[PDB]
């Protein structure tokens, strides 16, 4: 298929599909000539990162002898550049051999994929996975966490070891439950994501008997009077807790309004998209934002991966065709076309300080210099400058996922066969089919000693890791202490557990704060219901003369014995003086 | 004068002009509307080092106590883009005060330079000096070599910490001459640098016996046939030596081509424009271009210097308007508005992963981020990753220049004063006039110990660095090696001294090449003029019957005597057998 790629031979073919670009270019095809391919324009370090990860655990399997022994798990990965047509491009590559031919004639004409990784985008999944379905063709995604994907009707080899984003709503009570809470305020993005996640929290909410105070939608295109109401809204609202289903964009202009008005007293309750959001967790934030309480993908651990990562180069690395680009954007240079050694940057530039020198004419040729000697180690790029690994951890447990589902049909005996009935399949002639049945009932043990199985809708059936936000005292900057898990294979109630200690509220109290509307009703005092306002909200009605309350939350006050009477403060009846 | 700008306040105010970009971008400006200030593209770190040169030595001037005590020595520093338009924006803010208004009335309505540091090409100096020589205002090039800037009747107050190109075409001569050889060939640049130098050469060549086997012109922008012809010219010839005066890029064509067909055997002769030139100093031409032996400017050292290079800052550096341009372009991001701390580079980038963003509208919008707690001793940039400073010490000293000049003002007694007659000058009411003829006058002793005076003419009375071009073993690139140096203030034949043991011809053999037309005249033949051929180029004619050639190199056979003969290899009579 595309001309650039990573490759590898072996005997059985994945594919991967990698955001190596943020982007196409916004070229206007003149049509007055055949029109040529579309260059992608923005340099992604953390999806090259996502590649290696890929490759990275390939060749983990291939050196591990316990795992596909005479195999070798061959590689064709392409750059998707986040557009659903550089992603069909590849898609179709893919799907070329596998059953195009099989439908058509073309077979009186002339490499099988059988899984595919990918891809990062909801969007760009669903195209994929539209292609990849008709042909049966397994997709494990690493990112893609719309609920849309789960449908199995539509989306027939669809897969992901990410959790789908419906159960994070159904936590977000569970949580409010656990710090017995009862007033909270929801605010959600204005798009398929925020909208059917705070419907999905509310019906979960009312269930436990959590009342919400107000429900505001944000975007990231909201006017200054959209965001100065939704401020006043909270700002006016007794509830500290607010939960929040957003992405960092869309609720970015909220945040730096409520920056802007120092409104410390709300603790946030984060929603996966926003929780480990860089660009909500900044330092001039944690005044409003601190001891933000949200959910992430488990930060996994891949050991070697960081000297793997290091070992790239762009003659070296011969099946990495991204090798060079990758080396030409972590420096920014135009590499050198024939050979070392080191060289100044200059070289070509220097050109330009000649008193003979151009008028546009080697502005457009002269670019700086790159040798291949460079160091990388050194150079401050999302690609080795990383905290945890979440999404690279996925795509590493992607692969693994294809492998163990590969190990399973070459482990098989002839009568314990999935397939019509106790028939195992042969690994020489394994068909992408066969593969998707075994990763249906795939059961395996991760590297990091953790169950992985998959859902009967194709999600992973694993935790979200409690995270709260934390000021680093060396540093300077926010940190996510994990602060506990929610499992959702547990039964209702069993699915979560906090550590209240590893906690800082606001980012510095040690004391779980108080959000109920009313305060708790004292003794000479009893729970009167206000008019228009929810059930939790209670007036504290004194006690009439006659009548006690003897303890705190009294529904009502206790008559007083015929020869006695309510003492002043309605504590306790007192005897008549007679 | 320009926005951007590199100063700090002072007693004495010190002009820099650096070219911080290598040129303006081409706007064709639509003259539709008031047209806009030009923008300057190709970033140059090499150039923001020369610049940090000069910082460094007003800094380090400051800091002894010693140098100008009770004084302050404030800069006005801009970039030049290597364009007049843009050194001529600077170079008048520099003029304004000055004289500008001492012509016209102007003076009823309302912080003066002294000197000039700059530029850095032959063409922007010249534009610059055009304005200065008004006024008187000295100006200190580092970089422009040009022998027409020599012209005190055109330029009235320049002056340079760089040697004029015109002696060294005298050098080149002196080292065919201790070498002793008489064969050589000349190629030039097809330009007012080439062209003159090679005619000079060729002047200093006939007069020291030299004979010259060819002289072919080239360029950067010649033909591949006219390529071809010197190539032919060059290999058909039997001289090894061959001088050449050209710059990397005018050199580059015919040299690629060289290399091409590997001719081994000839020994370069470099010109200071290409003797250090990284575009013909590459490991894969050592073949033809190993053990080249050039002209450099003096690899100066300046101890702290690396140390303050490193101490750089967009925040911290407040006086440097250049230092967040800086660490935008060495790190390839768009400095974070507001606040630290650290933070990841996708931050806002990571937006396009959403799949609710853009078609061409976030693309403009988001960029990489930067928290300004980068490193940048990791970085490879020509800024720290250098091996020698040359035109950084040429700054370095243009400013040392200027202080010493200034301190000879301040020292001075009321007798001993250079103006008419024994008048000192006030260092409190100083003029840019009053700097001038002191700077003429100029000897002060160099950081490094080397006696530092000017010419009639400004130029720097000062040493070519001889250089000869080595492979080193380690790094496995090519080394500039001192072998000599060249005082053109020294009487002819005592500016040049080599050191033979040092030098590797060809870049391996120890023992100095033959380049002499014709190989010495033994015993038996006489010497014999080839007509058409020059002077050197001679015949060894065997002595005739009846004659002897006793010695080596003899200029005719000798006669025997009446009873004796010749013997039959003509060394030496015989007795007749009688
Ligand atoms: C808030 O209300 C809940 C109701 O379930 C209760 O458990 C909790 O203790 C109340 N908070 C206080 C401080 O009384
Ligand atoms: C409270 O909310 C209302 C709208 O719901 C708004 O008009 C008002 O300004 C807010 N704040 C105060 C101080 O009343
Ligand atoms: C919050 O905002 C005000 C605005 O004037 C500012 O002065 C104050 O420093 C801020 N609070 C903190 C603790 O930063
Ligand atoms: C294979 O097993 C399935 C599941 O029990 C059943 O539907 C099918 O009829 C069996 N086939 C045979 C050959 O008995
Ligand atoms: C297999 O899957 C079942 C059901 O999810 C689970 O109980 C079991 O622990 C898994 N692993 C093993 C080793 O049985
Ligand atoms: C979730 O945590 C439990 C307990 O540590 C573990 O068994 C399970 O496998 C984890 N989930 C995933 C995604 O592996
Ligand atoms: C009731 O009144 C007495 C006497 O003033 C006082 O000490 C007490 O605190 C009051 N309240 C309660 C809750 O007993
Ligand atoms: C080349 O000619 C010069 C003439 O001055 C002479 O000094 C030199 O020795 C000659 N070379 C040889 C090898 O004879
Ligand atoms: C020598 O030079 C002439 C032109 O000067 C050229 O025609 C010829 O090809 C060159 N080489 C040989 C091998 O004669
Ligand atoms: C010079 O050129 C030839 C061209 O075929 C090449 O094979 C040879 O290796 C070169 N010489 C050296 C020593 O590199
Ligand atoms: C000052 O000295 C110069 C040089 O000797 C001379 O031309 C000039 O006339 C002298 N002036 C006076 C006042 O004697
Ligand atoms: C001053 O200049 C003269 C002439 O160039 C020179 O001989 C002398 O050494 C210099 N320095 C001193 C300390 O006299
Ligand atoms: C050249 O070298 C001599 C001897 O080391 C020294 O006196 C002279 O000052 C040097 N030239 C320069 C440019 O300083
Ligand atoms: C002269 O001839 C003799 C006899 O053949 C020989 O030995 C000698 O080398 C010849 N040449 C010279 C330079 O003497
Ligand atoms: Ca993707
Ligand atoms: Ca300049």
């Amino acid at each position: 298929g595309p001309d650039q790629r990573a490759q590898k031979k072996g005997d059985i073919i994945l594919g991967g599909l990698f955001p190596i670009h943020f982007g196409v270019a916004a070229k206007d095809q003149d049509l007055k000539s055949r029109p040529e391919s579309v260059e992608c324009i923005r340099y992604n370090f953390r999806g090259f990162r996502w590649l290696q990860a890929m490759i990275f655990a390939i060749e983990e399997i291939n050196s591990s002898p316990a795992l596909l022994p005479n195999l070798t798990l061959g590689y064709r990965i392409f750059d998707t550049c986040n557009t659903v047509s550089k992603a069909l491009e590849a898609t179709l590559s893919f799907v070329a051999q596998n059953k195009i031919d099989s439908l058509n004639l073309d077979e009186f004409c002339n490499p099988s994929t059988i899984a595919v990784v990918g891809a990062t985008g909801s969007g760009v999944s669903t195209a994929v996975a539209n292609l990849l379905g008709l042909f049966y063709i397994p997709q494990v995604s690493y990112a893609s966490s719309s609920r849309l994907l789960s449908n199995k009707n539509q989306f027939k080899s669809f897969l992901r070891t990410i959790p789908n984003d419906e159960h994070q709503a159904t936590a977000m009570a569970d949580i409010i439950e656990y710090f017995r809470w009862n007033w909270v305020g929801t605010i959600a993005a204005d798009d398929d994501y925020g909208r059917p996640g705070i419907e999905k929290f509310r019906e979960e909410a009312e269930e436990r008997d959590i009342c919400i105070d107000f429900s505001e939608l944000i975007s990231q295109y909201s006017d200054e009077e959209e965001i100065q109401h939704v401020v006043e809204v909270i700002q006016n609202s007794t509830a500290k807790v607010i939960v929040v289903f957003s992405s960092g964009p869309d609720l970015e202009p909220l945040i730096k309004e409520i920056v802007r008005r120092n409104i410390t007293g709300k603790i946030w309750l984060a929603s996966e998209a926003w929780a480990s959001s860089s660009l909500i967790a900044m330092p001039q934030y944690f005044h409003v934002v601190g001891g933000t309480i949200g959910f992430a993908l488990k930060a996994g651990q891949i050991p070697g991966f960081r000297e793997f990562l290091k070992k790239v180069h762009p003659r070296k690395s011969v099946h990495n065709g991204f090798a060079k680009e990758f080396w030409e954007e972590t420096f920014n240079c135009h590499l050198q076309e024939g050979a070392k050694g080191p060289l100044p940057v200059d070289t070509f530039l220097r050109g330009h300080e000649e008193s003979g020198d151009r008028f546009s004419q080697s502005s457009t040729a002269f670019r700086p210099l790159c040798t291949g000697d460079e160091n990388i180690n050194s150079v401050e790029t999302p690609y080795i400058d990383y905290t945890h690994l979440r999404i690279s951890y996925n795509v590493y447990l992607a692969v693994y996922s294809i492998a163990h589902a590969l190990q399973d049909i070459y482990t098989c005996l002839p009568g314990r066969g999935l397939f019509t009935n106790g028939s195992c399949a042969d690994i020489k002639k394994v068909e992408a089919w066969q593969v998707l049945k075994h990763l249906r009932h795939l059961n395996f043990t991760n590297n990091m000693g953790e169950q992985v199985t998959f859902d009967e809708c194709g999600d992973l059936v694993g935790n979200y890791s409690i995270i709260n936000w934390h000021l680093s005292p060396e540093d300077g900057s926010i940190v996510f202490k994990e602060v506990g898990y929610y499992n959702v294979y547990a039964k209702k109630g069993e699915r979560l557990f906090i550590n209240e200690e590893k906690i800082l509220w606001s980012g510095f109290s040690r004391e779980v704060p108080f959000s109920n509307c009313s305060r708790d009703c004292l003794a000479g005092t009893r729970k009167g219901i206000i008019e228009g306002e929810p059930t939790c909200c209670f007036e504290c009605v004194e006690c009439p003369d006659g009548e006690y309350s003897d303890e705190t939350d009294a529904s009502a006050c206790n008559k007083c014995p015929d020869d006695f009477w309510s003492n002043e403060n309605h504590t306790s009846c007192i005897a008549k003086e007679i």
